[PDB]
């Protein structure tokens, strides 16, 4: 019948369909397997890499502890022995003396006649008695102790450095990439009432450069007379804040953030303690962070544009190379709590090599 | 009687004597005690001092290991779940497909009447079966893994210098202080036949400086034409050897030791692989050792006199700042497979600023050793 033949036709068709789907299914199941294996292979490689390094550190430390502990036991042993032997010998000396004293005292309570007869050699023996042993510190104790001090010194230096790099890396782990920092962009302007008197400003207060000696803003108390500096608006009490500055081919500058209450007097250094968290460009290919002492930074691709990121939650301030989309430097967490604001210096003219302005730029 | 009185006098005298001795004895006994306990206390203080620091470090390391392993576990866990869940689901899809295929294959071999009865439902279900789930990698795996890389990098940046410092301090245990090395003084002269042609030498072969280009020694195959160097005599096959060089206020130079068989061609780097163990002064307050990559050295009190110490047994070569009586650098654990000799460079003239000679200088405690130029 027509309907049976037709149904057989459709059965064949559907069989083909189903078989193609099944084949796709197998390929897919297999590929999932391949990807899983590939993932675990990656993780295992990483695992083994970390495992070697830790194993190596632990080995050296076990060695260090072993030897130090042996050194302690050794010196302890020596000093114990010398102490005991000396105490015993000098006590033998005093005992001998005590007996001779006893004898002479015993000669008293004798009659003259008895005395002359029984005097014996006591006087000679008294006259020739050894002087009790003088304590003299042996060199062996002194060197073993000095070795211990040296190893202690090594330990303090090495563990200090380790503690510091570890903390550095620990803090580095939550610093955002550039786009994350950029999410918190704010609009910053220059507060010209704070400026060093020879600074010159664009009409939009986004740009600042250093003028010559006869180019002077009107004097006022709010100016930083003694530092080539200018502050930015707004201030910050909280949250995450970001801005960007075009530095171009300048040879010198200062960028970062400061406490709003920094002293306007010039006898203070730029440092966290005085309320500054900045990066300074000294000259071409010389950058340093204003840590104490300052940390020199090697930046493979010099920045044409620098990003500044304040994060109040963790109390950290980070710097980004916008040009190369890379991290420059982050100041230690819990540096600050009170209000902050941006700070700028376009540096000195450097003969004419550094006359270009700094420019605050929108993201 | 007179004799009795005398006996009594001598008796009293000796009592006073013995009493002074006893008192001194007591004082010394107690002072000895003090000095000893004082040592025991010092030791113990050192002990507690170190023990606290190490405990802290161990703690920090335990924390890093946990930090890393938590990610390892997290990654392993996610890949595990995604993998099993996906496999199980697609396997269900494929099995459903297999079942429908089974049904159809059974129907196509049934009698016509039997075939016609239930066919519509099976065919509908065949037509409408979903395509088996396609594998798509979740971002989460990619992320957790990248995080794991970040953490391994964390562990390495945190630990590297520290592990290297521990290794170095270990290697330093067989390196004497300066007088220990000076103990092995030997007398070295310059082998002028090996010298870069514009180099100039003293009569006694202890001094070498760089002359101008028109000052040329007679040319020969044995000279270093492409490098401003000269080698020293004698060579060493063994033992511990020490010598000293006055560098004074020079701004550039090379000092150290090399394999006698170094290439006389100038296309090789100064490096262990090429048979060089040297320290180079680049300019004022910049020194580096020819490790690979170079180890840059900052020296607080610059040397006017530099000591070189080869220890062939343990394969080390050490460098000393004689002026400050301090250590500059050590190549440790080197593979020495043959004779070594001294090597020198007076640097370039640098605009008249580095024109002064290097002078091999004897150490005070050595006999004269005349005349050594008869062994060269």
């Amino acid at each position: 019948s027509e309907v049976a033949l037709e149904h057989k036709k459709k059965i064949q068709k559907q069989l083909e369909h189903l078989k193609k789907l099944r084949k796709s299914g197998e390929e897919q199941r297999s590929y999932g397997e391949e990807k899983a294996v590939s993932f675990l292979k990656q993780t295992e490689a990483l695992k083994q890499r970390v495992q070697r390094k830790l194993e190596q550190v632990y080995y050296f430390l076990e060695q260090q502890e072993h030897f130090f502990v042996a050194s302690l036991e050794d010196v302890g042993q020596m000093v114990g022995q010398i102490r005991k032997a000396y105490d015993t010998r000098v006590s033998q000396d005093i005992a001998l003396l005590d007996a001779l004293i006893g004898e002479l005292e015993a000669k008293e309570c004798q009659s003259e006649w008895e005395l002359l007869q029984d005097i014996g050699d006591i006087l000679h023996r008294a006259k020739t008695v050894p002087v009790p042993e003088k304590w003299t510190t042996p060199q062996e104790i002194k060197q073993k102790i000095q070795l211990l001090h040296q190893k202690s010194e090594f330990v303090e230096k090495s563990t200090k450095y380790f503690s510091e790099t570890l903390r550095s890396e620990m803090e580095m782990f939550n610093v955002p990439e550039l786009i994350g920092a950029q999410a918190h962009a704010v609009n910053v302007i220059l507060d010209a009432e704070t400026a060093y008197p020879n600074l010159i400003f664009s009409d939009d207060l986004k740009s600042v450069r250093l003028g010559n000696k006869w180019e002077r803003l009107p004097d006022g108390p709010q100016r930083f007379d003694s530092c080539i500096i200018v502050l930015g608006s707004p201030s910050f009490l909280s949250g995450r804040r970001y801005w960007e500055v075009e530095v171009g081919d300048k040879t010198a500058w200062i960028l970062g953030a400061c406490k709003t209450s920094i002293s306007r007097k010039g006898n203070m250094t730029l440092s966290p303690e005085n309320g500054y968290w900045v990066v300074i460009m000294m000259k071409e290919n010389e950058y340093q962070a204003s840590s104490v002492p300052p940390t020199r930074l090697l930046i493979k691709e010099p920045p044409k544009r620098v990003g500044i990121f304040v994060d109040y939650r963790v109390g950290s301030i980070s710097f980004y190379n916008v040009t190369a989309r890379s991290h420059i430097y982050t100041f230690a967490s819990c540096s600050f709590s009170g209000p902050l604001q941006p700070i700028f210096s376009p540096g000195t003219r450097d003969g004419g090599k550094n006359t270009a302005p700094l420019t605050i730029c929108p993201v």
